[PDB]
């Protein structure tokens, strides 16, 4: 219902300081009549459609990516955990209750969070 | 702005199957023109005002306890965390950046958590 220009970008992706570079891959890989997808990591003033999280160990171990994570389940909305990196006994207990994507998926997770992009992007006006 | 009177209680607490007495005392200390505080223990279907997390070992341990502090904090709400029983290194790193009860504080806290929900409760019409 809510229209796809509203936003600016389609989707960012939020991410701790030593992913940088898996983060810019999965941008890449999101980059590639609706468009393409409009992608770019997600900043302090970021407003996006779909918001991913690329959740790691280094994500992990930061409480301010604990606190991103909290702030991108507020809204009906799009936020996209994607667990990389980790033991599924360590995922993040909440999400034995919610949808994420695991990546050790095809292409790492990735193609199936572009997936889900796409879905969120077919029921916008 | 909100009505006081638009939801039956004015506080509810949440807490794990092993914590209920401590929940049932806090209860009791929240009972103890703006009326009486109305709480009861968090139910499925409550619908309160104010949401106290009792945050115990108990509480931290399960998994849905985690769920349901997450869907406290989706809303200008009320969600009072109290964290009890537990070293200060070892709570919830959200909480870094978040408000919450210290349980080594007057009345193991329960005090303050009163005092939290009565500042709320003056903030409706």
């Amino acid at each position: 219902g809510v229209d796809r220009w509203s936003k600016d970008y389609d989707v960012c992706v939020c991410h701790s300081e030593e992913d940088l570079v898996a983060a810019q891959d999965l941008v890449s890989y999101l980059e590639g009549p609706g468009g393409a997808i409009v992608s770019e990591l997600c900043q302090a003033l970021s407003s996006s459609h779909c918001r991913v999280l690329l959740i790691t160990p280094g994500f992990l171990q930061d409480p301010w990516c604990k606190y991103q994570m909290l702030q991108a389940l507020t809204e009906e909305g799009c936020t996209i955990p994607l667990l990389s990196g980790l033991s599924r006994a360590a995922y993040p207990p909440e999400l034995r209750f919610m949808y994420y994507v695991d990546g050790r998926g095809p292409d790492g997770g990735f193609r199936q969070v572009k997936e889900a992009v796409m879905r969120y992007l077919q029921t916008l006006s």
